[PDB]
């Protein structure tokens, strides 16, 4: 018997439909796709993909958050973009939010985003506590 | 030791060449990439995306059945389109599949998906008994 | 209770270049960045188009495992993402020679582009064996 259990928190933007902003299922989080969406005004940050980045991490911030989890928990993450070209300026920001042993990754250029979005990230995490390498 | 073990069933398509249908390891069930094909015929289904979508659940459905699981199982999906404006279309299909704890989820369009398919879902299950909080 | 998580890291792979690791081991699931057809000590693409990246992809794949003490056999998941759906039996015909029983599950299709220009992009899960199938 595994315990599974639906994340949710007011601090991301509202699952609206059938999904969840998480699932934790034994010790394993998986996280929905997030896009650079202002979970108040439920639209997407202006300033383009750069800013979108920012928020949808920040999206990703918050979930772990309700899970008891942080930015060292998350061991895989896939970085899908409108323009490939974005793919160094995303780099840079998605660095911002990590310190060290960085999550496996994915990254390449999707034909279009909901929302008109130019960026979305989804992740899998792991609850701790965690024996690092 | 873990137990791995392959899943197969004649009421979803073959998995024809280097692939199967699913693979339980432990108690995660890894569902390849399912379209919209007829499981006898191994032929795309007439009718378009919302078919296609029905289809494709339904062979996922089976597949999750020959590994004594249901759609309560489901914790991850992900829907591919071939136009991401089918996208309404293809979440009310999804909606009736599922009561509640949805699975968390990632939708987006890319650029083509196999036999000119209009959309495909994969998803990751857990073999229950599962007790949700 | 306490969980190992390991970066996995080898010289005989393309080094991970930006904020991301090669592949993560975790428990005892093995998350794998994904793969292109690049040149472990240049770091550029491999010359003479699709299949000749794929082989080098999956020969960059098979280094990751063995650095992880595992082979081909524990692999449980796959996605090859193209640049070219018209590719995919070329890639599939190179994909068959690294697998000869218990396929992974799998997932192919055709995004709007790649990092590098790259022709085909390779990520995937393993388990850390002992395995009984």
């Amino acid at each position: 018997s595994l315990v599974r259990r639906i994340i949710s928190t007011a601090k991301a933007p509202a699952a609206i439909g059938p999904y969840s902003q998480a699932v934790l299922v034994d010790r394993t989080i998986y996280i929905s796709g997030q896009l650079g969406m202002d979970p108040a005004s439920g639209q997407l940050v202006p300033g383009g993909v750069v800013e979108e980045a920012k928020q949808a991490l920040t999206n990703i911030g918050e979930i772990l958050k309700a899970a008891g989890c942080d930015f060292t928990n998350v061991v895989k993450a896939t970085v899908l973009l409108a323009d490939i070209n974005d793919f160094s300026a995303v780099n840079d920001v998605y660095k911002q939010y990590f310190q060290s042993s960085f999550p496996a990754r994915a990254a390449y250029q999707v034909a279009a985003l909901p929302k008109g979005g130019r960026v979305e990230i989804e992740a899998i995490a792991v609850q701790g506590p965690l024996t690092t390498a």
